[PDB]
């Protein structure tokens, strides 16, 4: 089965697209090498299409069925409810794509009669019709990167707004509750960054001779077959569900999740999908279950001992008991052979690691710093190149997602988020007096509206108070950061230390919540430190979800 079939009609933009870095008066203070930053556009869509279009073969053995039976047994203990129209409506993001049938995200949120009526008719159609393929729109994502001495745009596929509300009605409570029950500690979404760090370190230490590896499948969404999506549905249907929910789930699976026609922004037929849609509600849960299933079965084929898996979407890490260097390397080949038979070959072959910090997953690795007392603190960091390129773009242009804000929240303990992102953007916010203005950002693919003034509390709850006093970062983390700055022509860290004193002083001067940001976020910048005391899960990744 081919992942996609194409008609030849182009994938078209729905608005003007910028590829070149926009520049303003603030741009040079962050980043000088402007021509290294770019954004992807629909002009590279043709290139992506070629990468994501291929034949899938699948060979399923007893290890696969055994694991599947175990997953279903756990799924059978889950009781999920239908959300009402109103509940599903409130989960709809304010700036989500409008319907073709005369209403938008804000009409849905307000329970407008036109929106509510169309949702009711869409739902009724899902109950009464389990065969007719549902239309989808295919777009090129506009995303910002540094040149990798260019990436073609990713493709997003999603159905109409009315359908997206109905998905939430049928399945939101399922995708929010089921994966944790089925996968236990392996379900990565449940942890805050601080809990995840703690889980990883405790898992590494739980093995006598630890070995770990990342496995990243090439173009995972395209590797998802009709069988995979049907198997996912069979898992959902194990739950204790309302009869209405069962029918809607069967309907959505047959008509939408397994595949359907692809329409561009201008309304022309682009082709046909027989793989995972990126923009449906079940994408995150589905990829996580399917990755868990294939990898768990692949662990058994390779005879890996005392495995602990961590899975988040298509990202996978296994930590297990080492059987020896040679024995480990051999068993990974078998793992990859098993995964390939299940349709999920790797982009890069997996490498066994005997140090936790050398494992990268979701672009992140563990590193170590020290708190005020000098005790070791583990935290998750990443290469700051992409965060910094995106920050430079957002310095000059207002975007749908404020990646700088998400990056500060998710990587708050990092050397680069604290010294560069906090310092740069708080200076900008101060200059415009927009500290209290709530901004859209994404945490684990879930959309939130957050005021910068609330960052101290948000950081404390996600990382603990230690995130405001970490020092003595590792030479390797420091060198990676300093090397990235030279590469992009970002000023060196010593300049940011100077700038943070000013920004701290400016924040302290305004009193109130502003001064609290000065005290906690910038305590790293003063030599005479101020004692930091206390300041005063949800289950929806990707697939168009918002919370107040
Ligand atoms: C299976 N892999 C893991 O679960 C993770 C490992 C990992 C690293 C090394 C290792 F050996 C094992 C695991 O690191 C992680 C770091 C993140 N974060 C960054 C982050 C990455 C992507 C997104 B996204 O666009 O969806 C995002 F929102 C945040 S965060 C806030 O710091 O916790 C995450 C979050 C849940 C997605 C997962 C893992
Ligand atoms: C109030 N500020 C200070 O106390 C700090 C001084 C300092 C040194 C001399 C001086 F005269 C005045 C100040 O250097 C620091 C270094 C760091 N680190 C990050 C780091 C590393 C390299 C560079 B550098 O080459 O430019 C850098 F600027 C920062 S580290 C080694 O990992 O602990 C920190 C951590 C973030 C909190 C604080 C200070």
């Amino acid at each position: 089965s081919m992942s996609y079939t194409w008609t030849g009609a182009l994938i078209t933009p729905c608005a003007a697209e910028e590829s070149k870095l926009p520049i303003n008066a603030l741009s040079n203070s962050l980043l000088r090498h402007h021509n290294m930053v770019y954004a992807t556009t629909s002009r590279s869509a043709g290139q992506r299409q070629k990468k994501v279009t291929f034949d899938r073969l699948q060979v399923l053995d007893d290890h696969y069925r055994d694991v599947l039976k175990e997953m279903k047994a756990k799924a059978s203990t889950v009781k999920a409810k239908l959300l009402s129209v109103e509940e599903a409506c409130k989960l709809t993001p304010p700036h989500s794509a409008k319907s073709k049938y005369g209403y938008g995200a804000k009409d849905v949120r307000n329970l407008s009669s036109r929106a509510v009526n169309h949702i009711h008719s869409v739902w009724k159609d899902l109950l009464e019709d389990t065969v007719t393929p549902i239309d989808t729109t295919i777009m090129a994502k506009n995303e910002v990167f540094c040149v990798q001495p260019r990436k073609p745009a990713r493709l997003i596929v999603f159905p109409d707004l009315g359908v997206r509300v109905c998905e939430k009605m049928a399945l939101y409570d399922v995708v929010s509750t089921l994966p944790q029950v089925v996968m236990g500690s392996s379900y990565g979404f449940q942890y805050s960054p601080g809990q995840r760090v703690e889980f990883l370190v405790n898992t590494w230490k739980s093995k006598k001779n630890p070995m770990g590896f990342s496995y990243d499948t090439r173009c995972f969404d395209s590797t998802v077959t009709e069988n995979d999506i049907r198997v996912e549905e069979s898992i959902y249907q194990c739950c204790d569900l309302a009869p209405e929910a069962r029918q809607a789930i069967k309907s959505l699976t047959e008509r939408l999740y397994i595949g359907g026609p692809l329409t561009n922004s201008k309304g022309q037929n682009c082709g046909y999908r027989r793989c995972r849609a990126s923009g449906v509600l079940t994408t995150s849960c589905g990829n996580t279950l399917t990755c868990y299933l294939k990898a768990s079965a692949a662990c058994r084929a390779a005879k890996l001992q005392d495995c602990t898996m961590l899975v988040y979407g298509d990202d996978l890490v296994v930590i297990c008991e080492s059987a020896g260097t040679q024995e480990d390397a051999a068993s990974l080949r078998v793992f990859t052979e098993a995964m390939t038979r299940y349709s999920a070959p790797p982009g890069d072959p997996p490498q066994p690691e005997y140090d936790l910090e050398l494992i990268t997953s979701c672009s992140s690795n563990v590193s170590v710093a020290h708190d005020a007392s000098g005790k070791r603190v583990y935290y998750l960091t990443r290469d700051p190149t992409t965060p910094l390129a995106r920050a430079a773009w957002e310095t000059a242009r207002h975007t749908p997602v404020n990646s700088w804000l998400g990056n500060i929240i998710m990587y708050a303990p990092t050397l680069w988020a604290r010294m560069i992102l906090m310092t740069h953007f708080f200076s900008i916010l101060l200059a415009q007096e927009q500290l209290e203005k709530a901004l859209d950002c994404q945490i684990y693919g879930a959309c939130y509206s957050i005021e910068p003034l609330d960052l101290p509390q948000i950081i404390e709850r996600l990382h603990g108070l230690s995130a405001f006093s970490l020092h003595s970062y590792s030479p390797g983390e420091i060198n990676r950061v300093a090397s990235c700055l030279r590469k992009l022509g970002v000023p060196p860290l010593r300049v940011w230390r100077h700038r943070a004193r000013s920004v701290r002083a400016r924040l302290l001067s305004q009193g109130g919540r502003a001064a609290t940001c000065g005290k906690y976020l910038f305590n790293w910048a003063v030599k005479t430190k101020l004692k930091l005391t206390p300041i005063p899960v949800a289950g929806y990744s990707g697939g168009d979800i918002y919370h107040s």
